[PDB]
DNA sequence: CCGACGGCGCATCAGC
DNA sequence: GCTGATGCGCA
DNA sequence: GTCGG
């Protein structure tokens, strides 16, 4: 329908982000690109796409210049131009962002072939982005992130079998592919109100069956790293990116809620729960009072009970595209 | 006309 | 060595 | 850049 138009208004983004550094019209594209993209029909002008919220004078006045021409002026510009293309193209390797792009690109560092030269001037995390650039930018089938699954969710009961850990993501919601995999992990000695080595020694497990390879960072609440699958003389499978967050138990499920998404479902479930006097974030649900006073977090054992209290049905992940 | 627009865990740095 | 700022990635 | 207050 308007592939032309998402495609450039998904540029434009990508040149606010990584070369303006102006993340709010970053998203403010992003959110047109969105809406355009939902959109049941061929649009003919700037005027009609104007109706949609998100799309705005200035987004809509692009939009006529490219339906007249078939292209932007501003757009040709940035592509011909040798600092803007590779500052947005350094960008995607993993720990690389707009402030380094820009002091790379300054240095005369432009490519992937550059940043191999100069493997000295890069932190930890960029080599490794580096290193697996091509991998990181595959996605992944469903049939590998269930193998995936089935390797966390077994070395993880096997440290100990209090560990509760739920993949979430676009694969909670059956997605038949997903960009990364992360997992959400809880145990009993772990609360609110007060173990040393809780996550470590998950991650010491999958890396000790080296199904972990690489580690970007890593504390006591939170680890992102490398994971890969084994092979039998066929093909490796592709190194990918892993999340592990551990979460105390009584945020648990509210965690599961929002980790789980997608980011309209928990637009328009927080707005419905804010309507019936409760406010829901990552960690609590809370009640509000009159004057919109939130009170102590409600006690909370699954996903339904945050549906209870807002009086709302059950969805299940699968049902939550919004 | 105006400021909001997600907020946080971790790595690294800047200033001292 | 200390602390707080910034960069980064990510729902 | 677009939005609601
Ligand atoms: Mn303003
Ligand atoms: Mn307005
Ligand atoms: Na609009
Ligand atoms: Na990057």
């Amino acid at each position: 329908l308007n592939g032309g138009i998402t495609d450039m208004l998904t540029e434009l983004a990508n040149f606010e982000k990584n070369v303006s550094q102006a993340i709010h019209k970053y998203n403010a594209y992003r959110k047109a690109a969105s809406v355009i993209a939902k959109y049941p029909h061929k649009i003919k002008s700037g005027a009609e796409a104007k109706k949609l919220p998100g799309v705005g004078t200035k987004i809509a006045e692009k939009i006529d210049e490219f339906l007249a021409t078939g292209k932007l002026r501003k757009l040709e510009k940035i592509r011909q131009d040798d600092t803007s293309s590779s500052i947005n193209f350094l960008t995607r390797v993993s720990g690389i962002g707009p402030s380094a792009a820009r002091k790379f690109v300054d240095e005369g560092i432009k490519t992937l072939e550059d940043l191999r030269k100069n493997e000295d001037k890069l932190n930890h995390h960029q080599r490794i982005g580096l290193k697996y650039f091509g991998d990181f930018e595959k996605r992944i089938p469903r049939e590998e992130m269930l193998q995936m699954q089935d390797i966390v969710l077994n070395e993880v009961k096997k440290v100990d079998s209090e560990y509760i850990a739920t993949v979430c993501g676009s694969f909670r919601r059956g997605a038949e592919s997903s960009g990364d995999m992360d997992v959400l992990l809880t145990h009993p000695s772990f609360t609110s109100e007060s173990q040393p080595k809780l996550l470590h020694q998950v991650v010491e497990q999958l890396q000790k069956v080296h199904f972990i390879t690489d580690t970007l960072s890593k504390g006591e609440t939170k680890f992102m790293g490398v994971c890969q699958l084994p092979s039998k003389d066929e093909k490796e499978y592709p190194h990918r990116r892993i999340d592990i967050r551990l979460i105390p138990k009584d945020q648990y499920y509210c965690g599961v809620l929002y980790f789980t998404g997608s980011d309209i479902f928990n637009k328009n479930m927080r707005a419905h729960a804010l309507e019936k006097g409760f406010t829901i974030n990552e960690y609590t649900i809370r009640p509000l009072g009159v004057t919109g006073v939130a009170g102590e977090p409600l006690p909370v054992d699954s996903e339904k009970d945050i549906f209870d209290y807002i009086q709302w049905k059950y969805r299940e992940p699968k049902d939550r595209s919004e």
